[PDB]
């Protein structure tokens, strides 16, 4: 399996957070679900700083008793589609949402995150 | 025309045909709003034509303001298509931004289930 979204989690999963953020293109961007645009454009060079971010909130979830419960990463062409929900201790869920991934010369290009909301 | 129940699904809303929309969708199917407490909001079969009513009124009045809907393409892999759309003003202004995931069960539209960006 030679997908850089693979390769993303595996990184990140592994504290990896360079070999992570090597995963995206030079030109690759991470589109989180909320802000103006609507969502919001981190480029390159603000994935690290994202990242760490992140992953000390997975750590601190992950301590209250919550989890990340991934769907199967579904690949076509040149896109990658993972569904992703977090669950706090009891059950209810945190937050509930989608990646769409666009990918180029075995780079992420984009990460397109969509969530669902509260009201 | 395809004969998947996706694109039978907006074809019919194209001819404002709400009734054959409606049919789109198992006789257990769902629509999953974005927002709601679930977080989202599950519609089930038998409240889909009164939530399809809605949603085409505000189609319309935005139509009529000049915005208009821009659908990727139906991505389809596995029992599931996955579409992205965004609404965009006469002027390019992204006004709403999302993808639908649809999971299939024998030609009929099991899940509709809607995921978005959104602003602060
Ligand atoms: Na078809």
């Amino acid at each position: 399996d030679t997908s850089p979204v693979a390769a993303f989690f595996a990184a990140c999963d592994a504290d990896d957070l360079d070999a992570a953020a090597d995963c995206f293109a030079p030109d690759g961007v991470w589109i989180v679900a909320a802000g103006p645009e609507p969502g919001h454009t981190y480029h390159r060079k603000e994935i690290p700083g994202f990242l760490a971010e992140i992953i000390g909130k997975r750590d601190e979830l992950d301590a209250a008793g919550a989890r990340m419960v991934y769907g199967d990463r579904i690949v076509v062409a040149d896109r990658e589609f993972l569904e992703f929900r977090c669950e706090s201790a009891t059950g209810e869920v945190l937050e509930r949402g989608v990646d769409v991934f666009t990918l180029r010369d075995g780079k992420i290009l984009v990460k397109d995150v969509f969530r669902k909301a509260k009201l």
